[PDB]
């Protein structure tokens, strides 16, 4: 009980640390879902002056971790599929919404959508979770 | 075609801040083929002394970028799937190999596999590329 509670607190802590390092802020969060935001900076732009896939993945991963933690269900991604629809340019404010779609005994499935300030879809993620 | 692939790779590496920042090195190039290497550092570990997904994704995406641009035609990722198989511990040396599976005039499919120093598969990646305008930057 207190051990489980301690583990949830620890999971939250590590998640907040990654968010801070990435400049991510929680906008909304409840049971099974989290909405976080991040502003693309010149530092995270690739050769094409757009946010590199690695940053986008990190943003999505952070929103997924928050969605797991909202219910004390710490998990790691075992697989993930990503569709890039529009580039994330410098200055853009990206909002990532993660939502649980299925929660089994040991695994689960989470959906994550990233949109820009114009409310247009930047990328769609669907990941399988472990534990 | 290997020499052309290398020329393009050298041109892209010169302006690849993300790759250098991550300590990614290019060790092999050919038409639709790239091998990249990176050492897992403590600066990229999670709460389990294991490498972060974002860093592994970046390594696979780097091999993918170089392989799908080795032909001299600027291309970008429109989609991709990743499977994490084993953790990446500090000090581990990760090698990412990208092979072309298909390459049309516009679209392409490349398979990437990340292996550690013990020859164990860490992750499997598959991405679809889309060419843009002209020559690489």
């Amino acid at each position: 009980m207190s051990h489980k509670a301690w583990q949830n607190a620890h999971a939250m802590y590590e998640n907040d640390a990654c968010a801070k390092a990435l400049g991510i802020d929680i906008i909304s969060m409840d049971e099974g879902f989290a909405v976080v935001t991040m502003t693309v900076t010149a530092q995270m732009l690739n050769g094409h002056q757009s946010c590199h896939g690695g940053q986008l993945f990190s943003l999505a991963d952070t929103a997924f971790a928050y969605a797991c933690n909202s219910q004390g269900l710490a998990a790691v991604a075992s697989a993930c599929t990503i569709d890039f629809l529009r580039p994330g340019f410098a200055g853009d404010t990206l909002t990532a919404t993660a939502q649980v779609r299925h929660q089994g005994k040991q695994t689960g499935v989470y959906d994550i959508e990233i949109v820009n300030q114009q409310q247009k879809t930047v990328a769609l993620f669907r990941g399988k979770s472990h534990r």
